[PDB]
């Protein structure tokens, strides 16, 4: 139960610390084997998963971190070098989601018990810097940006492996952290220039997007990743500076809290829960 930031940009880093939000302390664990700036990463089986990136060389390569043991291991790399790409966990798969190398649509599934990455269906646009998450066994690809910034949203489907465009978002969105919480899909930050600090939220039982409060400080290349109910904000780049403060949103007050800031400025960085 703690946030792992993973790589990012101050340098390109190596380096990985975990949040604990019963102490409000983050702290050093195991860096990585590459330096991964704009990295996605997931967690599957009680792994966390850093999926591309860049360190220039734009990254192939996929390495795993066990918390027990603090190590990273290598894993079967992707068979197309993707940075800012997005990463999402479902049915047992981490599905490598767009990112750049030329503006990538294809998209990769690695089966863990094969350790081999395998083609699905590709994206209907070309999206680098995409927020990826899983609502109600679907994988939703939300904004990014096309070489134009990228409002519109498309949902996988893995049982007819197929990609469908659903309600876009109200803002364009590039660089923008994804999570879920609630049975819902927050779009949190991004780049549209005007660096945002506003916040939309999806319902899909309603097919709408809905603004709720926004974060005190513009945040573009932010990691996002929900923990004890509260989603969190962590890094960015503020255009500038960029950013170690981490903002956490309660969605029963609908506001967002400063905690505990990073050790080290990261924008481009990979968050996940463990």
């Amino acid at each position: 139960g703690l946030i792992y930031a993973v790589g990012g940009y101050d340098t390109h880093l190596n380096s990985v610390e975990a949040y604990d939000p019963e102490r409000n302390e983050w702290s050093l664990v195991a860096p990585l084997s590459t330096r991964r700036s704009g990295v996605g990463v997931a967690v599957l089986n009680g792994l966390i998963y850093a999926v591309g990136g860049y360190d220039g060389t734009h990254l192939n390569s996929v390495e795993a971190y066990d918390p027990e043991r603090n190590e990273w291991s290598l894993v079967a790399p992707l068979s197309t070098r993707r940075s800012g790409v997005g990463v999402a966990v479902l049915n047992g798969l981490i599905y490598a989601v767009g990112g750049y190398d030329t503006h990538l649509n294809s998209v990769e599934a690695y089966d863990p018990e094969r350790n081999e990455w395998s083609l699905v269906a590709p994206l209907s646009t070309r999206r680098s810097g995409v927020g990826v998450a899983v609502l109600n066994g679907l994988i939703y690809a939300v904004g990014g940006y096309d070489g134009t910034h990228l409002n519109s949203v498309e949902a996988y489907d893995p049982e007819r492996n197929e990609w469908s465009l659903v309600a876009p978002l109200s803002t364009r969105r590039s660089g923008v952290g994804v999570a879920v919480l609630n049975g819902l899909i927050y779009a949190v930050g991004g780049y549209d220039g005007t660096h945002l600090n506003s916040v939309e939220a999806y319902d899909p039982e309603r097919n709408e997007w809905s603004l709720v409060a926004p974060l005190s400080t513009r945040r573009s290349g932010v990691g996002v990743a929900v923990l004890n109910g509260l989603i969190y904000a962590v890094g960015g780049y503020d255009g500038g500076t960029h950013l170690n403060s981490v903002e956490a949103y309660d969605p029963e007050r609908n506001e967002w809290s400063l905690v505990a800031p990073l050790s080290t400025r990261r924008s481009g960085v990979g968050v996940a829960v463990l």
